[PDB]
DNA sequence: TGTTAGGTACCTAAC
DNA sequence: TAGTTAGGTACCTAACA
């Protein structure tokens, strides 16, 4: 439901920063018609990690 | 020898415009490492089509 | 161990 | 109908942290 860009802009980081933290958390994206989507559970965990640090 | 960026910088045109003219001219790039290269003969043809138009 | 900026490859909607 | 640009998508890494 959330794309990388949507997440990146809520957190005010670059898209690659979203991708870098998603890989630190060994989160994997769902690709639909070529575009990554972040599941709502994985979303929260990404924001928690970018927020704390 | 030439990358898409190099040619697009010479002609003061975007990279996709180089690619669009290359497909018009049935010009095949050579991809290595993950980077397209244009030989000088094909390179000569792209400048002709872009600068005449 | 981390961001960002700036590269690479592609695509298409709007002029 | 036939361009071009801008702005998206995916992915990578050097430089500065």
């Amino acid at each position: 439901m959330k794309t990388i860009k949507m997440v990146a802009d809520e957190l005010n980081v670059t898209k690659q920063t979203v991708v870098n933290n998603a890989k630190n958390l060994n989160i994997s994206f769902e690709k639909e018609n070529g575009v990554n989507y972040i599941d709502d559970n994985d979303y929260l965990k990404i924001v928690e990690k970018i927020t704390k640090k």
